[PDB]
């Protein structure tokens, strides 16, 4: 059984290596991040989300010291807007020549995002070495339990169809099935409190 707890600064190197490996060929990052130094760009994007969103204003869990990691914003993440505005320019630069694809996907998804306070899963990853052993479910469940306790929705977006069963088992339902012209099909998933 995996050991799940809140991340510390000590977990960041391993959590970043986990997130970089997990996202090495993820359809949304392939679509929206420059193919030049792609892994380095994706690695920096994941570290930005881990540190400036997760550890600073959100909630981060790790399984087995960062073999898996889940980053959330919560209803307490009131600075989310300010932080996204601060890191927006860096994320644009990391998009590089795929900026129009980054902007396209943001435009297509923003309207299907929660208009009320939510637990929003910003990024999650399991080390490819440790996949299919329950780390994914274990590192995500605490935020899902916390959303239900607060009586707000949990929300996430995925461009990997093989993820849909994983989130469905945790009680998420597809609330938007978004065709991205010349891009990856993307699902927005909501879990209302008590959905499972
Ligand atoms: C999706 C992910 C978070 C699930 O973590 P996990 O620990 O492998 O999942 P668990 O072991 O808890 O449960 C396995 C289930 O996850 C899904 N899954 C998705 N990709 C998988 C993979 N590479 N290996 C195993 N299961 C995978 C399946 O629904 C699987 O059930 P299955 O038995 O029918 O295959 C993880 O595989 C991952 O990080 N993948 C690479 C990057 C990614 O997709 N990030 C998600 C952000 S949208
Ligand atoms: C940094 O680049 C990434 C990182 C991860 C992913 C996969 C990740 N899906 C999973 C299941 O892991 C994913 O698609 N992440 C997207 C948004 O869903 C997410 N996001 C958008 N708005 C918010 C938000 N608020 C509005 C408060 N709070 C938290 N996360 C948010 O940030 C990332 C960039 O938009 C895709 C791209």
């Amino acid at each position: 059984k995996p050991t799940v707890r809140l991340a510390t600064r000590d977990d960041v190197p391993r959590a970043v290596r986990t997130l970089a490996a997990a996202f090495a060929d993820y359809p949304a990052t392939r679509h929206t991040v420059d193919p030049d130094r792609h892994i380095e760009r994706v690695t920096e994007l994941q570290e930005l989300f881990l540190t400036r969103v997760g550890l600073d204003i959100g909630k981060v869990w790790v399984a087995d010291d960062g073999a898996a990691v889940a980053v959330w914003t919560t209803p307490e993440s009131v600075e989310a807007g300010a932080v996204f505005a601060e890191i927006g320019p860096r994320m644009a630069e990391l998009s590089g020549s795929r900026l129009a694809a980054q902007q396209q996907m943001e435009g297509l998804l923003a309207p299907h995002r929660p208009k009320e306070p939510a637990w929003f899963l910003a990024t999650v990853g399991v080390s490819p070495d440790h996949q299919g052993k329950g780390l994914g479910s274990a590192v995500v469940l605490p935020g899902v339990e916390a959303a239900e306790r607060a009586g707000v929705p949990a929300f996430l977006e995925t461009s990997a169809p093989r993820n849909l069963p994983f989130y469905e088992r945790l009680g998420f339902t597809v609330t938007a099935d978004v065709e991205v012209p010349e891009g990856p099909r993307t699902w927005c998933m909501t879990r209302k409190p008590g959905a499972s």
